[PDB]
């Protein structure tokens, strides 16, 4: 089973604790190691932070420890406009440019592939994005000539329906693709006035509205739309959303006045990570919609959606129940990397309980 991690870049400058480096990555963790969000400049891939090139280098040394660890570089992100992405794309001397300049920077750095995040692909778009898969698998299966093995190629895609419709030509996509990811962890956010779970594993029969709006049916959907199960990987976060109650209520459906306040390292209204989240709980009321099989909690005016290692396990125990190709984890930098705040002396625990399941039969 593939466990594919993300680390992002932008971590290294939070502070204290809070503060991660490629260099606090355990080697034997993860199947696979995507460093997160390549910029492109001048139709080519590029850095993005200052010190890129140091931090490639220090997470390309893992493989010194675990040679079969593979890494990805993952190009787009949130911070990066898809209007951005639908230029060079459309274009076919745009695209055939950046293509072409990915074998030679992944080379330089040592990356052993190239992660696709153009955060969703409108209507207009369905067609290039196409085109920009086909032609980029087209140019690492020729690179593979000179002797060096093939690049790998993947894409994180949306994991809602409508988004999926809209820009995704799945069949052809998931023929060119190594794997995919997808992002079954945002089915909700300040978005909606209301309290929800943006993970959910079931749709849960409370809740009727978007009945799609569940890793269950997402994944469910997929295979139907033609993508393979063998390269199929479900998102798993290791961060929890929060939101500030407009009143006393606190169970389903209960209002909302805005996102939570920012957590002490992660500075980021409507964002925790699992080890804010620890420390968060002590003196917070747990709850668990045992239908979505997923936790929640609330303190004051904050509220919760979170996964902890049940949770997680669960997730795990499905994927493998659906014969998928692993889990994908959203934030290695959002885990317990320390290990110092969740109890347990344990480094990565979501990480960690998600591996144990996936080493299971
Ligand atoms: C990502 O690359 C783009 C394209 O080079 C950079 O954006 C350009 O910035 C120049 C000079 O800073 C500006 O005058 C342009 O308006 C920018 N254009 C666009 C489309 O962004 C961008 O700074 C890079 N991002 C980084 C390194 O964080």
């Amino acid at each position: 089973y593939k466990l594919i991690c993300y680390y992002t870049s932008w971590s290294q400058y939070r502070e204290g604790d809070g503060s991660c480096f490629p260099d606090a990555i355990d080697p034997f963790l993860c199947t696979h190691v995507i460093y997160s969000f390549a910029n492109i400049s001048n139709n080519e891939i590029d850095t993005w932070e200052w010190n890129d090139v140091t931090l490639y280098d220090t997470l390309n040394t893992l493989k010194n420890r675990n040679p079969n660890l593979k890494t990805l570089l993952s190009v787009g992100g949130w911070n990066f406009g898809p209007q951005r992405f639908s230029k060079i794309a459309s274009k076919t001397q745009s695209r055939r440019t950046f293509i072409k300049s990915v074998p030679p920077f992944l080379r330089t750095h040592g990356f052993d592939g190239l992660d696709l995040a153009w955060l969703y692909p409108g209507r207009r778009d369905k067609r290039h994005l196409t085109t920009l898969v086909k032609e980029m698998k087209a140019e690492f299966i020729r690179e593979a000539q000179a002797g060096t093995e093939q690049l790998l190629l993947s894409a994180a895609v949306s994991a809602g329906k409508i988004a999926i419709d809209r820009g995704y030509d799945i069949a052809q996509i998931s023929r060119h693709l190594d794997f995919i990811s997808l992002l079954t962890y945002d089915f909700h956010g300040a978005w909606r006035q209301t309290v929800g779970h943006h993970s959910p594993l079931f749709r849960g029969q409370e809740d009727a509205s978007s009945r799609f709006s569940n890793a269950d049916y997402a994944v469910s959907y997929m295979l139907r739309l033609g993508a393979p199960a063998n390269k199929l990987v479900m998102g798993i976060p290791t961060f929890g959303k929060s939101f500030t109650l407009a009143s006393s209520k606190t169970d389903v459906g209960a209002p909302v006045s805005g996102p939570g306040i920012p957590g002490q390292f992660t500075k980021e209204k409507g964002i925790l990570a699992y080890y804010e989240i620890c420390d968060f709980l002590q003196g917070a009321t747990t709850h668990r919609f045992r239908d979505q099989q997923v936790p929640y909690a609330t303190k004051g005016n904050q509220w919760v959606a979170y996964d902890d290692q049940e949770s997680v396990k669960n997730k795990a125990r499905y994927l493998k129940n659906r014969q998928l190709a692993g889990a994908m984890v959203w934030a290695l930098d959002l885990d317990d990397f320390r290990g110092t705040f969740c109890g347990q002396n344990l480094t990565f625990p979501l990480t960690s309980a998600v591996k144990d399941v996936l080493a299971r039969a």
